[PDB]
């Protein structure tokens, strides 16, 4: 069901965030998942280029620096 | 990391579960984490065709269940 929210092919990384975790929310995701879920499904989930620059920074990035590297598109 | 385990193209469905999990062990992965990360990682790192499977059987299948549907292919 998280395995159903990929993102938009043109939809900006920030706005496939909120969904992520919106619908995270919803199904009660602990912490200690959240923090797995933002390291693959995050990643694998993203668009073509998104994926291409998550993969590129590698495991352990923060959101933050996930975002910062997906701002532009 | 988990990121890295993919399905071979023609790896038995079985070969590429005992992959997954024995790296998810070394990464000392939680009871709640095996348990989410059956339903979407494993899910999205199959190959074309179990990922198709996979798919089709759904949220909140077994590992079972989802070695039984890829049986054969």
């Amino acid at each position: 069901s998280i395995l159903d929210i990929r993102q938009g092919p043109k939809e900006p990384f920030r706005d496939y965030v909120d969904r992520f975790y919106k619908t995270l929310r919803a199904e009660q995701a602990s912490q200690e998942v959240k923090a797995w879920m933002t390291e693959t499904l995050l990643v694998q989930n993203a668009n073509p280029d998104c994926k291409t620059i998550l993969k590129a920074l590698g495991p352990g990035a923060t959101l933050e620096e996930m975002m910062t590297a997906c701002q532009g598109v």
